[PDB]
DNA sequence: GGGGGAAGGACTA
DNA sequence: CAGAGTCCTTCCCCC
């Protein structure tokens, strides 16, 4: 098996600049700007001018601003940087029918009927690489090796405008060399979880008896990263499929009144049900974000689909129920719909 | 003692 | 200051 995962660089700011070159050089962060005070809201990505300087994706605007006062700040155009990424994913569809796209950024190849040795993955990554710049002018990386995971990581180490292949050989050095926190799936929470058992590097998993680990971090976890370790990651490249979709929005004052809330949870369904397609939902869950950002979620499925109408009824129940349950005031609601009629 | 569905939360990109 | 979607886990109903 032998996988090849593509990954764009700072998607959303190289795609601005491609759009305006003039932009190239100059540091760039696309941001969300809340509306509720000025410059409120938090930053989605930036380019590595400013990244070198600590201007990042999740941090405030105000803060970026205060780092980057002469940095461009552009709000984000997911629709355009949707479109540049469906033309980029079609021209991965050529190299591969075996393609699984993890996101709006991301591709995970399965050339392994598509090459022989790893000689030619790098020289067919590199023909990736010069393909995506030679049609759309966007730079990407490409980390190829045994499974998706490892893929990742070494597409990890080689970004930007990098390439970096794992030889089964360097497999078995970071199964003793890397931080497990630099391992796909492993965030700050089980991070720290794992170090306080003193495990630092994935083939420590090895040692701890099971029952401990799967006692942590849960079963499925404690296995991911044993099954890792040991050097036995299956998981194929299989096609994904959206499974949800939905939108949330941030209101520009905290409330606890449902007339005051109601107008962003429908302006959150018209949205949704745009996207959806024309697929129908069974399933509907309101989702909200409270002052203290604690997120709270009261759902619903029916025996059949969900019309446009329904939503909006139901909508407004779950809310109501949200807001009975609960005392804390809101900050974020929106919607989310899954469970696609077939 | 699990399958399946609801609500939480971890991590993601 | 703090802006989409998947999977895993826990608590509960039910066979
Ligand atoms: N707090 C955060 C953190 C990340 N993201 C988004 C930013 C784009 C996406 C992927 O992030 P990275 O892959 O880390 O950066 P990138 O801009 O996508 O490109 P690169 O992979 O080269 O860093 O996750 C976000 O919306 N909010
Ligand atoms: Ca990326
Ligand atoms: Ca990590
Ligand atoms: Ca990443």
């Amino acid at each position: 098996m032998i996988v090849l995962f593509v990954d764009f660089d700072y998607f959303y700011a190289q795609v601005e600049e491609v759009l305006n070159p003039s932009l190239k050089g100059k540091p760039v962060v696309v941001c969300v700007f809340s509306g509720r005070f000025e410059d409120s809201g938090a930053v989605a990505t930036a380019n590595y001018e400013a990244r070198k300087f600590g201007v990042k994706a999740g941090i405030p605007i105000v803060e970026a601003k205060k780092i980057l006062p002469n940095a461009v700040y552009l709000p984000m155009r997911k629709e355009v940087y949707q479109q540049v990424s469906s033309r980029i994913m079609n021209l991965l569809r050529e190299y591969s029918e075996k393609i699984e796209i993890a996101s709006i950024d991301e591709a995970y190849l399965d050339i392994s009927d598509k090459v022989r040795d790893y000689r030619e993955a790098y020289n067919l990554g590199l023909e990736i690489k010069n393909k995506i710049l030679e049609k759309e002018k966007i730079t990407v990386t490409v980390g190829i090796s045994k499974n998706k995971v490892f893929a990742k990581i070494a597409a990890d180490m080689a970004k930007p405008n990098g390439i970096k292949v794992i030889d089964d050989e360097e497999v078995k050095r970071l199964i003793r060399e890397l931080d497990i926190a630099d391992v796909p799936g492993i965030g700050n929470i089980t991070a720290e979880k794992l170090k306080k058992l003193g495990i630092n590097k994935l083939v420590d998993t090895l040692s701890i008896e099971f029952d401990k680990l799967k006692g942590m971090i849960g079963e499925a976890k404690a296995k991911y990263l044993i099954s890792l370790a040991r050097d036995e990651y299956n998981e194929p490249i299989r096609t994904r499929v959206r499974k949800s979709i939905g939108r949330i929005v941030t209101m520009k004052r905290n409330s606890r009144n449902l007339e005051e809330i109601k107008p962003y949870l429908f302006r959150a369904i018209e949205e949704s049900y745009y996207k959806l397609d024309k697929r129908i939902p069974k399933a509907i869950h309101v989702v909200a974000v409270t002052e203290d950002l604690d997120i709270v979620s009261r759902g619903r499925t029916f025996p059949h689909g969900i019309s446009k109408e329904t939503a909006y009824s139901e909508s407004v129940k779950l809310l109501q129920k949200i807001l009975e349950e609960d005392e804390r005031k809101i900050r974020r609601i929106g919607v989310r719909f899954s469970k696609f009629i077939e």
